[PDB]
């Protein structure tokens, strides 16, 4: 099964995912100069007031941290979007050494790591149906550069020693994902894809322009968690980043000039 080594990484993903060569494919570079500022798209709205965290689970590739998505309590709307998407777990990538880490790319520039909060359009009725749909996520990437700490970060950052290997969770409730954002909403969005297999194109991208900083420290200890499995042989999850993408026909539309 796939992962990010040298024998099962992204660039052996084709072989079981045929997708990843695919017209819609993420992460991409996002070309700054490039990229269109669009006066119709409107800012985003970023409802997470009311937020459940319910548990933080490592899965052999990353940690999510998962939410209750059975009612309305944490919702993303406006910006490029129609309708209201559910937030159900965010999750990071990051890499071995803070000069990389993150899945898009700033005019080729790496960010230490990059958050991902995943969100599913309402009109589906559940994640698994909305992943089918072409329009049936909504993910908020927001970069982590390494400098002063993130204090919203930290309760996360305590907790990942009770899941240091894959399969195991732990209970994380009133984890506010607010505490996550940097200052500004102005973003880059394009359409593309699930970065981790199946690669499906199902995403609505919204890059944060703004990065939040964390500290050194905080990076270090998403280093020390473990792909593998206990009682298996330890491997660092690092680098568990998908390298950009070619755009193909699409344009990466600002929300900001
Ligand atoms: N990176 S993303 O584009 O925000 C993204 C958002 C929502 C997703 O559902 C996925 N992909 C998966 O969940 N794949 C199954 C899986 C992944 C990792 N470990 C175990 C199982 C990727
Ligand atoms: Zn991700």
């Amino acid at each position: 099964h796939w992962g990010y080594g040298k024998h099962n990484g992204p660039e052996h993903w084709h072989k079981d995912f045929p997708i990843a060569k695919g017209e819609r494919q993420s992460p991409v570079d996002i070309d700054t100069h490039t990229a269109k500022y669009d006066p119709s798209l409107k800012p985003l709205s970023v409802s997470y007031d009311q937020a459940t965290s319910l548990r933080i689970l490592n899965n052999g590739h990353a940690f999510n941290v998962e939410f209750d998505d059975s009612q309305d309590k944490a919702v993303l709307k406006g910006g490029p979007l129609d309708g209201t998407y559910r937030l159900i777990q965010f999750h990071f990538h990051w890499g071995s050494l803070d000069g990389q880490g993150s899945e898009h790319t700033v005019d080729k520039k790496k960010y230490a790591a990059e958050l991902h909060l995943v969100h599913w359009n309402t009109k589906y009725g559940d994640f698994g149906k909305a992943v089918q749909q072409p329009d049936g996520l909504a993910v908020l990437g927001i970069f982590l550069k390494v400098g002063s700490a993130k204090p919203g970060l930290q309760k996360v950052v305590d907790v990942l020693d009770s899941i240091k290997t894959k399969g195991k969770s732990a209970d994380f409730t009133n984890f506010d994902p607010r505490g996550l954002l940097p200052e500004s909403l102005d973003y880059w969005t394009y359409p593309g894809s699930l970065t981790t297999p199946p690669l499906l194109e199902c995403v609505t991208w919204i890059v944060l322009k703004e990065p939040i900083s964390v500290s050194s420290e905080q990076v270090l200890k998403f280093r020390k968690l473990n792909f593998n499995g206990e009682g298996e042989p330890e491997e660092l999850m690092v680098d568990n980043w998908r390298p950009a993408q070619p755009l193909k026909n699409r344009q990466i539309k600002a929300s900001f000039k």
